[PDB]
């Protein structure tokens, strides 16, 4: 059995599932509606998302879910990243209540509002995004958070457009690593990892913001591929050898020395995201919404 704590505890009977969201090896995400989630409002209904354990479950993966959910309490809040909205601990299953973003993640956002061969979405809109993930990040890595596995994929969107950073919080054991697995839609995660993290082990805010380099180049291509075609070992000959992606197409020199920035080979010359975060404001500002 768990603890209890007051601070996030919600009944059971006022949170309503719904559709499943997605599913994996580990849990399992489903829709809901929450009746009274603030205490001033008990007659109106919030839409979250809720996260759980799957049948076949061990209690690895159950301890696993619980440390997730701890690491968000200490994190804090913050507009830009999925935060933690309660919990359904006692009698019964965990049940760990987040925000929801009905937009899905940033890659899928991107792909489906490219132009055509409903919405769409102007260079300013491309370059706000991007600052919106870096604040993200600039108020985890105050709070000491290294994410490990930034990348479009794990940045959610909102109704109202808003970025938010997930799965930050999230309990993965160096060293036990599938180099070789790849993700739902085909793509290889070697492929966001800074040098030194994909052959040293070693991680930090700095190769963290080596994916973010990657990551602005996502969001430049539309939800490009990094490296189409290029397995595992290539990809490793590439990196030793100083290998740099090329620029996109409608992209300034400005946006693309910033992603060469990001992926300089010395981690202490790359700049941080409390820098990235000034810069990109800058830039909004003087960008065409035209
Ligand atoms: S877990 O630790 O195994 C886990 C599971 C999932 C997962 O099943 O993802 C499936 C889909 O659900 C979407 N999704 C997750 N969280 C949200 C929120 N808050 N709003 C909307 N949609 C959400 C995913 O984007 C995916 O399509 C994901 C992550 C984990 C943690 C490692």
């Amino acid at each position: 059995e768990l603890p209890e704590d007051p601070r996030w505890e919600l009944p059971r009977d006022r949170l309503v599932l719904g559709k499943p969201l997605g599913e994996g090896a580990f849990g399992q995400v489903v829709l809901a509606e929450a009746i009274g989630l603030d205490k001033d409002k008990p007659n109106r209904v919030t839409k979250v998302a809720v996260k759980m354990l799957k049948s076949d479950a061990t209690e690895k993966d159950l301890s696993d879910l619980i440390s997730e959910m701890e690491m968000m309490k200490m994190i804090g809040k913050h507009k830009n990243i999925i935060n933690l909205l309660g919990a359904c601990t006692q009698d019964g299953p965990l049940y760990v209540i987040v925000e929801y973003a009905s937009k899905g993640n940033l890659r899928e956002y991107l792909q489906a509002r490219r132009p055509p061969g409903e919405e769409q979405l102007s260079s300013k809109d491309l370059v706000s995004c991007a600052y919106q993930v870096a604040r993200g990040m600039e108020y985890l890595a105050s709070k000491k958070c290294i994410h490990r596995d930034l990348a479009a994929r794990n940045v959610l969107v909102t109704e109202d457009n808003v970025m938010k950073i997930a799965d930050f919080g999230l309990a993965r054991d160096i060293h036990h690593i599938d180099y070789y697995k790849k993700t739902t839609n085909g793509r290889l995660p070697v492929k966001w990892m800074a040098p030194e993290a994909l052959f040293d082990r070693i991680y930090t805010h700095q190769s963290d913001v080596w994916s973010f380099g990657v990551l602005l180049w996502e969001i430049f291509t539309l939800g490009g591929s990094p490296y189409p075609g290029v397995p595992v070992e290539e990809l490793f000959k590439l990196l030793k050898e100083g290998h740099r992606m090329d620029k996109p197409s409608n992209c300034t020199n400005e946006l693309y020395m910033m992603m060469r920035d990001c992926w300089h080979a010395v981690p202490s010359q790359r700049p941080t995201f409390k820098q990235l975060v000034e810069d990109l404001d800058r830039i909004v500002a003087l960008t065409s919404n035209q």
